[PDB]
């Protein structure tokens, strides 16, 4: 791996080859270098870009473990996304045993959070500014011991002012020689100045957005039909086209299931990924897919790309999800195939705009006398 360059702890590198990471993303060899030497950073970046990891694998290869105090503290401003850093940091630890983790938010008992504290004092507190804010007051929370403090998605977090509010009074019960680093999607909306606040002459960092995919040498084709009918039809294409592997895209969770199951019925190597999948579950099968063992792939959501024909089976939600979701432009330069499902006014709505924002064409599916192969 190009980790490597970073010369992070070797129980730290193994996590990241059981992650599937292979080489650092551009925001990775432009934040990573500085944040673990210690440097107050602002890094900003695009979404999706890589962050997280920058922050979970800096502060684990800092940290310095002692029992019954808290030397991390990484905050965000919902909890959705506090649970799964929370997660990235326990996958990231996965050889480090020593290392623990807890996260803390409002929606569940404060006296659970609590619990933790007292029977398994964490070395690394993640959560939402409000129960953190309610832990350090309850004094169950000692933050005189904080060296890494974190803030995700500053800008949406910093845009709201009674968790800003929270964002302050937490800041202060902290030591003041510490680390701190920021990472937002924007460079915000003027949010410069609370940021001038907590990080003395701090590292601004910029990654531009990396590889701006194009629908450009891809067939693209639509399919009218019923939800009734789209199985039926589904399963007929997939015995005239031709293909090495095939994606296909769900919306729900439970219709990604549902037909890699019925795809098995009749005999079709087909696995399946949903959101709802931890992780370590998804690269499993996303390995059954890229090792060539299985040929076709029910996703909810969605490198080298050996699929040469994409199915949105209903619909994608605009026309960006779309893009993100069929152009081919990973690595390997080639083309590909795209044939859409369409079953009421909302879907035909939304291709539309496919075809208005990417001035592209997208005419019903064929096959007269002759196929479709070139
Ligand atoms: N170097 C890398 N190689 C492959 N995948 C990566 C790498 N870094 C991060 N990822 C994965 O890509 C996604 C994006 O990273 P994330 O930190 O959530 O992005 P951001 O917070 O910048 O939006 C995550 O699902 C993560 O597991
Ligand atoms: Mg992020």
């Amino acid at each position: 791996s190009g980790f490597r360059d970073f010369l992070l702890k070797p129980e730290l590198l193994r996590a990241i080859v059981d992650c599937g990471f292979e080489h650092p993303s551009e925001v990775q060899h432009e934040c990573i270098p500085q944040a673990i030497l210690g440097m107050d950073v602002l890094c900003q970046a695009k979404s999706g870009m890589g962050k997280t990891a920058v922050f979970v694998l800096a502060t684990l290869q800092q940290l310095e473990p002692v029992t019954g105090q808290v030397s991390v503290l990484v905050m965000c401003h919902t909890r959705e996304l506090a649970f799964q850093i929370s997660k990235e940091y326990e996958r990231f630890s996965k050889y480090m045993p020593n290392v623990k983790v807890a996260v803390f938010f409002g929606g569940l008992s404060i006296k659970k959070d609590e619990e933790v504290l007292k029977k398994n004092c964490p070395h690394i507190v993640v959560g939402t500014p409000g129960r953190i804010l309610a832990l350090a007051r309850n004094k169950s929370l000692n933050l005189k011991h904080i060296k890494h403090f974190i803030l995700d998605e500053c800008d949406k977090m910093l845009e709201q002012l009674d968790m800003r509010r929270d964002v302050q009074e937490i800041f202060r019960m902290t030591p003041h020689e510490k680390q701190v680093m920021m990472f937002s999607a924007t460079l915000s909306k003027e949010i410069r100045p609370v940021c001038r606040k907590f990080m003395q002459d701090p590292m601004e960092i910029f990654v531009d957005d990396e590889t701006k995919l194009t629908l450009h040498g891809l067939q693209q084709y639509y399919v009218k039909l019923k939800d009734n009918e789209k199985n039926r039809k589904l399963f007929d294409l997939l015995d005239v086209l031709e293909f090495n592997q095939v994606v296909i895209f769900v919306k729900s969770v439970q219709r990604c299931i549902a037909l890699a199951q019925l795809l098995v019925e009749q005999n079709f190597p087909a696995i399946a990924i949903h959101r709802g999948m931890p992780q370590e579950e998804r690269l499993s099968r996303y390995q059954q897919f890229k090792d060539f063992q299985r040929r076709i792939l029910v996703a909810t959501n969605l490198d080298i790309e050996r699929v040469n024909i994409a199915f949105n089976y209903d619909m994608p939600e605009d026309s960006d999800t779309y893009l993100h979701r069929v152009a081919r432009a990973g690595r390997f330069g080639t083309k590909g195939l795209a044939i859409t499902f369409v079953s009421d006014e909302n879907d035909a709505k939304i291709l539309n705009d496919v075809q208005d924002r990417f001035e592209v064409n997208i005419s019903e599916l064929p096959d007269e006398i002759d196929i479709s192969s070139y």
